[PDB]
RNA sequence: AAAA
RNA sequence: AAAA
């Protein structure tokens, strides 16, 4: 699929001219409709500031108000109807108003709403026009951007393009080129941060000490999040580090992730302060690292929701997921360690021995030395620790085991040593 | 050592204003001096267009116009004289004259600069100003910083402030809040790229196709990089991979890098045409890809130089190699095939044997099985496969072998064995890019 | 997206060969491993003969036994879970059973399962292998193929490659050469027949005359298309005609086609009566040529399902629709006729005139006397008769009407003017 | 005329038994003879495999040894001899001799036979049985039966039916049904594919790259159809685009087409190497793509041969040409462009005058705006477009010119404009295969 | 500093 | 006539 993305400040502020791009002409005050028609997207998305609000009756006429006139201007050239509007909490003193806040607020608000657009199935053709832009907006929108199509990356094929027109100057400009800056292959990055300390998801801008540790306890996720805090950090290490059973069983749930993140930007929204009569309006929480965390963790569950196979976890199932997930010397160490399993496994196969609920330990054939569960060992051997790890192989009639072994040997942690990695991992992620 | 970097537009243009930053408070046209007084950096960077610029009777006339103007700018508000200026190529057609060129020679040409500025030894505290900034120049600046920072990141501690001003209304402004709109643990990115292809470290933008062709073919880089291509991707590779052997033996000349970057970089410069009547500059090369992954590439040997020694390595040099560039479970893999090697070294020890000259296979006892090089095996074992590497032991009286032989046990690629790695890492690069 | 389709007989009865495939070589009794070596098929598809089941128990233990069978000989050979398994219903008088039935049933059957493994989205690579087939099977799979890619190639590039190994000959065969006998690039072949009547959905082949006429009575099927059976004529009759507007209003509910085909296909399945002590399978219903139009039609439908766009239809997706569905002279003819009413919005709109709600005849201006719709003029002018067509062109402040016409431009078919046309088209697809 | 086709194999290893069709039941090893007492047909074709001879002396004792086997075969059961016998070539080693080549020569050379078996006049009900085939001879003249019956369709009534018997089991059989397994009308599908280049009419199976080149080099074919390549590409256009006046202007030499044929032909099979001794047949050239475009190309002009005339031609002329060939939509457009010139004809006719060798631009009444010949134009109104046409009212005395206006109004391409023509439908028939 |  |  094709996604095109652009900054906008004043668009009503803006003049007529003549565009060049890709061979192909067009004249108007906006880049968009020769950048709708050239690189023919599949979806259109515009990132505003909120600031050009007009009418502060409270924040929902403000919201509409911009939206009205965007969706106005967007028939005066042709926009077509496959747009979303990204209206973003914008700050400072204005002719027609005053906005005040965290500046980090529009990050955080872009990232979500992104979050919610960028499509999670299929490759990604990705547009970004800086032009028009706000210089904060601009440069949030693109990290924002940037950083899920880094988390995409991860299972899909995704080609960044960025464009700047040439600059107007009002009384020389015959045309303006619209030259490409930025051409690049985005490479996989998933989530490599912890989830933080609970201080660290809204933090109060303008509002009293004494009355945010009232809404702090008030709120539900906060508390989720206490209990669950250590497996989803496992899991987010379970990409990172190459562990593809761990992957498995601590695959987050996606619906209760969206719940967490619905509540804190509902509660960041019902914090926003609007007075008529002063014209001004005051964000008084902000969005802290950890919703962005958060956002992130869900659209890297998202991306990869399609590999959560039915249990019970067979060498062939980890062998597949691991084949989609993992890249470079980490893909070569998973298979390796499961070739090991697996070439075990053929062996008992052919004497006609099926153990079940056994230890991987006992399954492999080690020495009563050691037994501690070490980061060192864990880490190492795709979180397939011998301690950790009990084995069983369904028992059934082979003919062809260098075949069959894969689908009759599955692997589950213990619930013990499933605490150990999760401590253990969680801990490497926080060392980082 | 904290590096303070501003994206600057027509500062003639600005307006007298007040700055909020850090409990501070600031009159003047600029927020240089502010966040100078605040982040008291040890060195400050400006980064803004050529398209200032005014005189057109040659190039080096149009860079010391602008580097002029800054200066008696600088000495107009409360800034020091502390400060590199970089001078990016820009492009479009303006009042005072017409920039013709790539649009990205930007971005390279800002890489460049930065690679010789940003310091190459020690933890880095970055500041970034975005307030001023032509959103396209500000945009390559950010892109061009972070580029290089990851890479400092693999060696170095780097966290990473921007700043961006409250906007101006041209009287609705009493003052300006300096907001911060990012701070971040800046991640370790190895460079990732393979090198490209030789159309792609320069390109005519606006020259006959000939005329070019005689450049291109006078290049004495697009001629030792075309023999050199697979050594320098080996290693590459080997941080990405975590190869710590191969970290060491492939190790690039730094030299002959810094020789290649200038050549096409004065290529590039002297290939600017400037007439001085019709009042135009014309960049008749633009920077490939190919440029942008040396810059990045010798940053990364410059930053990693630190470990290189001569030719006898130790598992004890390997593990502490390793402890520097290596993370997560790669770290920790390095240290298991290490770990493996060590104590079959001591087993020997303690029998009062010493093999030399030995391969690893040899050494650890393998089966004859299989002696094929495989992609699995090589990346798998750390870049450590017994098919291609040599053990030699050096004889030493033991006392507490499990201490001792990490010194005494070297580790080399053979001939034949590097050769098959160089081949396998650098494919590997080109599969994952 | 890659596919093979091999037909198969009795693989039980065939002998351990080698086969030359690609430069490539492999021994074994199938040619279906090398074949999927060599082409490295995302999908691979088997046709088999039920003829070859043994317990009679009833019809699911047939499929049963012959699957189990199936699963077992691949299991065998090395051939992958990647693999659908069409049991077809073929007839004679065997060792193990018999089987009595219409041999055609053998055609709508595969084209019906094939149906929904081909895929509906992006181009095709079709490999089939002709070598291990039933005569009549192989032909009968062969035609249900082409006839699909040909509906699937309207929209997307469909080559198609045919092999058969050199005979094997049970005394002499050193190695088999597996030969590519055809290499074709399908050419785009719309649904060019009509529904028919209704006898020819489902047709008795042992059922006395009467039990038949109590079933067909029940089907809800025959009495839906009873209404539908002209929409969906005029619909086919609008990609073989190159009609873009009765496309876009006739596009066929694809819940409710899906749902037809269902009730049919598990009617004729209800009707299958086994005897386990006679060993005698009785297909008492036959499918009929109804039954595979409908499937046609259906799968034209999903192919094609990506244009349908959201209601006003304007001249600027009228154009878009076209460019995709129609070829040759036929799209020509369609853009010269967007051509002449777009001139004319454009004529209307330099005046600062909007008509809204307009018959086509007062909007290009028309003498009179000329009301009557003949099928001469409907089909000549992309279904873009003047006495059957409105037009609304939405108000908008003009500034290069060459390009906003397009969009602002709107036509749609008078309730009247339809049912002429749905008559019209529908009559010219039963003279074909 | 009915026409019934049967695929068979080895004939001499068939059983006897017993067959029911068309209500009627017979005895022998052959489904053929009650195949004709049912069916009744006007004419028989066996097609079957080269691989069933046995004497390697020659190729023509190898069809020879093959045709008499088949004869006789025709005597042993109840059979009619009015029959032809397309003796394909085969693949494979057997028992009694070894056949080499390409495995596709078997659908060209039964394509190419069936060409000149098929009648291309009047109506067809064609029979085909599949119940004694080869798999891959079957499939080959099925798909060469159907390509063939297509062109057929464009001008009369072809109906197709096949059949195939029950399954034949050794001792458990008794009498097996033939079972009727398709009844087709065979849609109307005018020749699509453009004349390829000349890599692909004969190719090296087994042909040292030299002996090949000497060989191409020495044909006459491809050199005359290099030159008229395009005016047969501007034909095929015109069926299948709809243009009736380009149809007639551009109907090939049938007779030049004839040629082409049998020179490579009589090339592909002059190039069969057959060794007595050790039993090989070997076909050193295969028939490529553009062999079968020619057999079809030729088929096609046989069958619309009966609509061509002399060089005047009349709207009349055209409008009857066009009812014969086209369809659907296309007819219809064809009628609406030719009641145009038509209608207008006649409003000159009234006035009294009759304008000669006059652009159909200035007999319409056009503006100066465009006289740019575009494809858009060209297909769009049946290739009677304004700037290419010269319009010819051969002067007679009116009474009722609403009749009379088709019979003494005639259309020509102007040499500048028909080959503006050619290029467009040329171009247009190579981006549409 | 809401196309330097 | 279940790779003539």
């Amino acid at each position: 699929m094709k996604l095109l993305v652009v900054s906008w400040g004043d668009f009503e502020r803006w003049k007529e001219t003549k565009y060049r791009f890709g061979g192909e002409t067009s004249v108007g005050p906006s880049t968009l409709p020769i950048l709708q028609k050239v690189i023919k997207p599949d979806w259109t998305v515009i990132v505003l500031s909120d600031t050009i609000g007009k009418d502060f009756s409270s924040v929902e006429t403000l919201r509409e108000d911009v939206r009205n006139r965007v969706m106005d201007f967007l028939d005066r050239i042709g926009a077509g109807r496959e747009v979303d509007v990204i209206i973003a909490p914008g700050i400072g003193e204005f002719t027609h108003g005053s906005f005040r806040g965290s500046a980090m607020d529009a990050y955080y608000y872009v990232l979500h709403a992104l979050s919610e657009i960028i499509p999670t199935k299929g490759d990604l053709e990705v547009h970004f026009d800086s032009t028009h832009g706000l210089n904060y907006v601009t440069l949030l929108t693109y990290r924002a951007l940037k950083d899920l199509l880094g988390i995409a990356a991860v299972m899909n094929t995704v080609t960044f393009y960025a464009y700047n027109s040439d600059p107007f100057v009002p009384k020389i400009t015959k045309e303006l080129n619209i030259n490409t800056i930025e051409t690049t292959m985005v490479k996989p990055t998933p989530l490599s941060e912890p989830l933080p300390g609970f201080d660290e998801y809204l933090c109060p801008y303008s509002m009293e000490r004494a009355e945010f540790v009232r809404l702090k306890g008030s709120l539900n996720t906060l508390k989720n999040l206490r209990k669950e805090k250590k497996k989803l950090e496992a899991w987010i290490g379970s990409l990172l580090f190459g562990l593809p059973l761990l992957f498995l069983e601590e695959f987050p749930d996606i619906g209760r992730l969206e719940s967490y993140i619905e509540e804190l930007a509902e509660t960041w929204g019902g914090a926003i302060a609007v007075n008529a009569e002063e014209k001004a309006v005051t964000r008084r929480l902000a969005f802290g690292s950890g919703f962005g965390t958060l956002v992130k963790l869900l659209f890297q569950a998202r991306i990869t929701r399609g590999l959560l196979v039915e249990e019970p976890y067979s060498i062939e199932k980890l062998y597949s997921v691991s084949d989609r997930l993992f890249r470079g010397s980490t893909l070569q160490r998973v298979r390796v360690e499961l070739g090991k399993i697996e070439d075990k496994a053929i062996k008992y196969a052919r004497k006609g021995a099926f153990p079940r609920d056994i230890p991987l330990r006992d399954f492999l054939g080690f020495d009563a030395a050691n037994r501690e569960v070490s980061p060192r060992n864990v880490l190492a051997h795709a979180g397939l620790e011998a301690n950790v790890v009990e084995v069983s192989m369904e028992a059934w009639e082979p003919k062809r085991p260098e075949e069959e072994a894969g689908r009759h040997t599955h692997l589950k942690y213990t619930p013990v040593g499933l605490k150990k990695v999760e401590d253990i991992v969680s801990r490497a992620l926080k060392e980082s």
